[PDB]
């Protein structure tokens, strides 16, 4: 009555279906955010932070004690799983028992991509190494080298008097490190867990099955990421932009920001046309911002 | 705890319109597929063909 062989097609034919699902999950963290493999508890990010630079070698050869600081990502772990209810035995009624794997897979595959937008959105609400808000007015910039001295207020974070509108956020991918850090530790697996000597399914009466993964999300450095709740508009994306890319390092000294994608919800997908990839201004004249960025819509910022 | 998941005014009710969500792999309704539409040619029984 009960085989390897059935028991080994069943695994097979359900290890396919999730694999298909998974594969062909749309993948869109890659984009604005770096991928760092570990094989440990954690990682330590204590080179976040000041931006290298070259020296005249006027006496001798500086070197740099790094700061023993981390960031202390702490990568943690979720997962979910299933039943079949051994009815199909009997019957061998396997038309149902495949969209729950469908999901499954496309559950896995989108995962990190809402986790990372999530983070992404709740930047005011996430403190940084700095050891305040990631968006906020009062960011550290010291005078000198060292990092001594009064220190000046920056901020990256623009709101109107009141009734803030949609949020929109700038970033940079020229870098080698995006803003945002999607950390893995280990590749979401599955377990075909389902034997006939095992337990719970002879006291039970189902065959449970599986899947487990263990990955994080965390910030980088601020000097990249912008967010700003004002409309959409020409005059304050240029605003942003000018701001953005005039950012000086410790002793005034600019950084040679380069403003690459700007992230909207698919609410704004207008203003975002409007502002870059058409040729109509408002006015109607030609745009001096045409193609001056990639825009990326997205439903995970709603 | 109270859901509910339909809204009504207190009276004079108007159109019904419907809000759903196609994330999940599997959306609210389910449609079965038990045979495939097929079409028999039949007109030789002594009825219907020439009488």
């Amino acid at each position: 009555i009960i085989t390897p062989a059935l028991i080994s097609a069943l695994k097979t034919s359900f290890q396919k279906h999730f694999q298909d699902a998974l594969a062909t999950a749309p993948s869109t963290y890659l984009q604005v955010a770096t991928v760092i493999p570990s094989t440990t508890a954690s990682n330590t990010y204590g080179w976040l932070g000041q931006f290298p630079k070259l020296r005249e070698w006027i006496g001798q050869r500086v070197i740099k004690d790094m700061a023993a600081q981390g960031y202390q990502i702490t990568n943690k772990l979720f997962e979910s799983t299933v039943g079949v209810k051994r009815t199909d035995i009997e019957d061998d009624n396997l038309g149902v028992y495949g969209p729950l794997m469908q999901e499954m897979g496309r559950a896995a595959g989108a995962h990190p991509d809402e986790l990372v937008f999530a983070l992404l959105k709740a930047g005011n609400a996430n403190l940084c190494y700095d050891g305040q808000n990631f968006f906020d007015t009062d960011h550290p910039v010291y005078p000198n080298v060292d990092g001594t001295g009064t220190a000046t207020t920056v901020s990256n974070l623009f709101a109107p008097a009141a009734d803030p509108g949609a949020a929109w956020y700038l970033l940079d991918t020229s870098r080698s490190l995006k803003p945002l850090i999607y950390q893995e530790r280990m590749k979401p697996s599955f377990t075909s867990m389902t034997k006939e000597d095992d337990e719970q399914v002879f006291m039970a009466d189902e065959y449970r099955y599986g899947v487990r993964s263990r990955c994080n999300v965390g910030f980088g450095f601020w000097q990249l990421a912008a967010m700003s709740t004002e409309e959409l508009n020409q005059v304050n994306f240029e605003k942003v932009y000018d701001a953005m890319r005039n950012q000086k390092a410790d002793g005034g000294r600019p950084l040679d920001i380069r403003p690459n994608l700007l992230v909207v919800p698919t609410t704004l997908r207008s203003k975002a046309k409007e502002v870059v990839g058409v040729q109509r201004l408002a006015n109607g004249a030609d745009n001096p911002n045409f193609e001056l960025v990639q825009v990326l819509d997205t439903a995970w910022l709603n």
